[PDB]
């Protein structure tokens, strides 16, 4: 019994197996500023309220502030959904994007996350089971809490060595290599091993996140003690709801579960990744694409937008100043990491660094408005997409790299490790 | 002989009179990310060389971060013309509003400052003849360094009395009434006066900025020493290049000026000062407005971005929210007023009250795509446009306040005063 059978039979009551299809109790359903006219226009047809109000959440992120007429009528009609139904978790524009305001403040692990968005595989990393749905299958969880899913096949990823000189967006880059953008297509990606065991709670979100780059259905990294002391740090959770929880605690025996596919990754030394236009998985080392001049750099998004991707940015933005010719962009994936960054002095670095700051959402990563690329432009984003003209003109370039690489290549000009 | 007639005798060289259509060699020229490429392109056509690269101003700020492809591609043109002709005080996104640059390090007293951009205007408060010219004028002046106008007629505005609860920009908004907002047109505004005496450049700035919205050629304030303590916190300083500026001050008697017109304004018992839509001469006093429901606040243009702008709205903003069912917008007037207002605390007070900050410009203006407003949708900005459908939907409202009226409605969630 694999990991995402092993969460999903403790919550329907009985032993499942990959391929069935069962009934699951929603723990937590969210939509956002995209998402969320169409979900609440079928909810209109079906229900006069919501099954509970405490278990929705809904933020803008895609477009905050409105940089379009319709963009301003998406959220004027996302404001009736929280009125019309009475949703008190709902986040503004400026309390930043979704899956942050999720992870610092909603989702425990064993849960079912339902999540109007793609990469709501993201909250895999604390031991729950989440994954994207339609805006109509979002209707129906808002109305009733329930949800049908099929249990999917899961390939294990070990990732052992160990290395110090990279970070965890180096390390999933290293994954999507060699599994590729339709290597884990249908399936659940179970990371684990010495380096996911010992891995920051801010790396196995970035991990879980790029899941569907892989072509992932989700990904889920086994709950810790990292996982229960986040739990500790982000949200007053007391010691008695800590103890409940590790009661509760789901693990994994040795040859116990079989997987479709295991694959294992030596992490040593593996010097810094990059990805290469126009696809996730097109992961060169730094040595093969040192030199490359850029044009726009950007450091932000639900993969890289955290308090601890924005520090290790500062610190390399905190002697020089951003090249003449590249403009950097930089955006705290949420209000509390905005607020922490900015008592400790790291927006500051950004700025006297001549760095553009915007409100905490999801920046120029989709469509998008706020940092559109001409015609040619290279951009170094730390984001999870090199989708060819995602960013803005079809002739446009990204590269993916981590928030260390993008903050060093922002002053130098070209893509660099030094 | 009025302030202007005064200014443009001295730059020109000999006694000259309003109605007389003369030759002056610009001091200062200056084209934003909307306007420089049009310029550029304009100048392609004519000339192949600017005439001072060193008098040359290059700002972008309309539209940073690139909101469109369009847009991106027009600061990809403007770079060009940068690269080009050496532009060496060129500024990028986040450097800050043109005008908030071009008043930091560039426009000094008696100057002739041209500009792209409807609200050159500004640059008045300087006791410098500043004007907005078109993209076919601007590449004109790029070229030949010289400009064909027509010296003004001078409405005098006197400003006297004693009020300590409204502000420059209440002020400013009550000039705007007993005027017009076409009753100066093809004229040149004058304030003087005891309030205007006692104004700090803050407040200067904001009466000579509001001169087109009322018709007015441009808005201009005589220099003292008021003045040059600004040019010393600014620009740097020393007390013998404050003396080299004041061997060349220009001074305006009384009834040795005869002016087209003479205009007294009242302000002892004035209340503070909120136009309706939607135009810039539409204010009924705060009572006139109080309770009507604001769904934005919009607080940092050119006329109330600044430190004393922030700094006041935020002791409104501190210790409470903002309300629910009204969206904050903050943005900076530049990067030096970023700063500044970051090592005071100010940003963490707007970001505590759940305000979106934005990258040092100006937006939502002529549709910039920022903070757009959907139809039906009412903003409360410190900016100085008022028009139908000016931040989005044609049906869309706009309401002109200052900075401490702005951040109290943004608190309550509706126009007041309280």
């Amino acid at each position: 019994m694999t990991l995402v059978e092993k969460i999903l039979s403790k919550k329907v009551g009985y032993e499942v197996c990959a391929g069935d299809s069962i009934e699951v109790e929603v723990d937590l359903a969210m939509t956002h500023d995209g998402t969320t006219p169409l979900a609440y226009k079928a909810l209109k047809e079906m229900s006069d309220s919501v099954w509970n109000p405490d278990k929705i959440v809904v933020a803008f992120d895609h477009n905050v502030p409105p940089n379009t007429v319709k963009a301003a009528e998406m959220q004027k009609l996302a404001l009736e959904f929280v009125k019309r139904f009475g949703i008190k978790n709902f986040h503004k524009g400026g309390e930043g994007i979704c899956h942050q305001i999720l992870a610092e403040n909603y989702v425990l692990p064993n849960m079912f996350v339902a999540g109007g968005d793609s990469h709501t595989c993201t909250h895999g990393a604390f031991g729950a089971f989440a994954t994207g749905f339609g805006a109509t299958d979002m209707a129906y969880i808002y109305a009733t809490g329930e949800t049908w899913i099929k249990v999917p096949k899961t390939i294990r990823v070990d990732i052992v060595g160990k290395n110090e000189n990279v970070s965890a967006k180096d390390i999933v880059l290293r994954v999507c290599k060699e599994i590729g953008r339709r290597g884990a297509t249908y399936m659940a990606i179970e990371y684990g091993g010495e380096v996911v065991k010992n891995m920051d709670m801010d790396g196995r979100l970035t991990l879980c996140n790029m899941a569907i780059e892989m072509g992932g259905k989700t990904g889920v990294i086994e709950a810790d003690e990292i996982t229960y002391d986040y739990l500790k740090k982000e949200r007053g959770l007391s010691d008695e709801d800590i103890a409940k929880l590790k009661k509760e605690r789901i693990t994994v025996n040795r040859d116990e579960a079989n997987y479709y596919k295991e694959i294992e990754i030596d992490i040593t030394d593996m010097e810094e990744q990059v990805a290469v236009p126009h696809h996730p998985d097109n992961v060169k080392p730094i040595s093969d694409v040192e030199g490359t001049e850029i044009n726009q750099v950007f450091i932000g998004s639900c993969t890289n937008g955290r308090l601890s991707d924005l520090r290790e940015a500062a610190k390399y933005l905190k002697g020089r100043e951003v090249h003449k010719d590249v403009k950097l962009i930089v955006i705290p994936a949420s209000k509390k990491v905005f607020l922490q960054a900015l008592k400790e002095g790291i927006i500051d670095i950004f700025v006297k660094a001549g760095a553009m700051i915007c409100t905490p959402g999801c920046g120029p990563c989709l469509g998008a408005h706020q940092g559109v690329l001409a015609e040619g432009e290279i951009c170094l984003s730390t984001t999870n997409r090199n989708f060819k003209g995602r960013m803005g003109h079809i002739n446009s370039y990204i590269y993916l790299a981590s928030p260390k690489i993008a903050a060093i290549s922002a002053v130098k000009g070209y893509i660099t490790n030094k």
